[PDB]
């Protein structure tokens, strides 16, 4: 009713965008902002509401969670879908998402940090994206903010789907964001050891948000998804915007930390692997599998695994991680190793 197709057919459409509201029958208030942005608020929002932020398409080939925000607006729309917590949903970058490209001029969730950046079109929305946050989180309990930004892999890994959480200061590793990963069936976690630049982790720092970086799947074209894969991710997803269905019958997922964080410092740099190498590749203790300069890349430890390899950082960048099963808990409300 608000749209004239669907939520991702009418952003992917440049000849549509002005501001528009609407209550739905069951009380359910829809706002649509802007192209890609779409608030929805509950009939009867409390102390205790939720206020998830839900973003797809940071990286424009990434469609598979935008299928599935797209249906969940549908069923929102049709009152299929209870919806109790006030959400924000993001299609950010629908213009790469049509040049089917994971960017444009340059990636989008490196511009977040306050590092010095030139003026691109990823910066600009990167700019625009603060503004939204800023506006959601603005009155909002701490303890009640959700950020899951949605994306795919660009190669294979033994784990289909895995999150990201960031390094803050703040709480943002809590009991009822690890209770999500397991029902959602999301098969491992890696704990971030250092601030990064992404929209992730821009949400956890400035907005103690409890946040995540999910990688659901593999990319590929819209209509062209491996859709049932993640169904179970859905089915939570769905679950936590309609605040039911509580249990703890899944297992947990694997926890992972940062064994170490791989540098490149000269420009003759490479690795042994193929680009197709997978994520989470392990190693043995003392395999080399890859050179700095003279000096070769082995692992240290007899559990770690490469995640996130790129060997066309630039110099000073890091190429890698490194990382391995950890030994975790929860004291005081977080979920912390060792
Ligand atoms: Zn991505």
């Amino acid at each position: 009713s608000l749209f004239r197709q669907s939520f991702l057919t009418d952003t992917l459409d440049v000849h549509i965008v002005a501001p528009a509201e609407q209550v739905l029958s069951n009380g359910v208030q829809l706002k649509l902002y802007q192209r890609g942005v779409l608030e929805v608020i509950p009939e009867n929002p409390t102390q205790e509401t939720k206020n998830i932020i839900i973003s797809c398409g940071i990286h424009g080939d990434e469609t598979a969670p935008m299928e599935l925000v797209d249906s969940i607006i549908k069923d929102i729309e049709s009152g299929f879908q209870k919806v109790d917590a006030r959400c924000l949903f993001i299609i950010a970058h629908p213009e790469s998402t049509l040049a089917h490209t994971r960017f444009l001029e340059e990636n989008l969730n490196r511009l977040f940090d306050e590092k010095e950046h030139e003026p691109t079109k990823e910066l600009a929305i990167a700019d625009t994206l603060k503004l939204l946050v800023r506006d959601f989180y603005q009155d909002t309990e701490p303890k009640t903010r959700w950020h899951l930004d949605l994306h795919c892999a660009i190669r294979g890994s033994k784990h289909y789907t895995f999150a990201v959480s960031p390094k803050t200061r703040h709480p943002v590793r809590s009991k009822a964001l690890v209770d999500f990963l397991d029902s959602a069936h999301i098969e491992a976690v890696l704990l971030s050891n250092s601030p990064s630049s992404t929209f992730s982790w821009y949400s956890a720092e400035n907005y103690s948000a409890q946040a995540l970086t999910m990688e659901l799947g593999r990319v590929a074209r819209i209509g062209e998804n491996a859709l049932d894969r993640l169904t179970a991710f859905d089915l939570a997803l769905r679950n936590l915007i309609a605040e039911a269905q509580p249990e703890h019958l899944s297992k947990p997922c694997i926890k992972y930390r940062v064994s170490r964080t791989i540098v490149r410092l000269h420009d003759d740099f490479d690795f042994m692997f193929d680009d197709n190498v997978e994520n989470f590749t392990s190693f043995v203790h003392g395999e080399v599998f890859g050179h700095d300069g003279d000096k070769p890349l082995m692992a240290k430890n007899d559990n770690e695994a490469i995640v996130f390899p790129n060997r066309h950082v630039a110099i000073g960048q890091r190429a890698a991680l490194m990382v391995c099963e950890v030994k975790t808990r929860f004291e005081e409300g977080e979920l912390v190793y060792d």
